[PDB]
């Protein structure tokens, strides 16, 4: 269901990593946040602690 789906405008909408998806139903195009940070879009990044750049 959560297959990789996201037009071009979804290549910088998120400042953090983010995993672009389309999600069934309606649009909802977005980038799944990650482990360590979240919010509108991990805007609340716990800085460097998890991944690496």
């Amino acid at each position: 269901n959560s297959y990789p789906g996201c037009p071009s405008s979804y290549d910088g909408y998120c400042l953090n990593g983010g995993v672009c998806m389309h999600i069934e139903s309606l649009d909802s195009y977005t980038c799944n946040c990650v482990i360590g940070y979240s919010g509108d879009r991990c805007q609340t990044r716990d800085l460097r602690w998890w991944e690496l750049r």
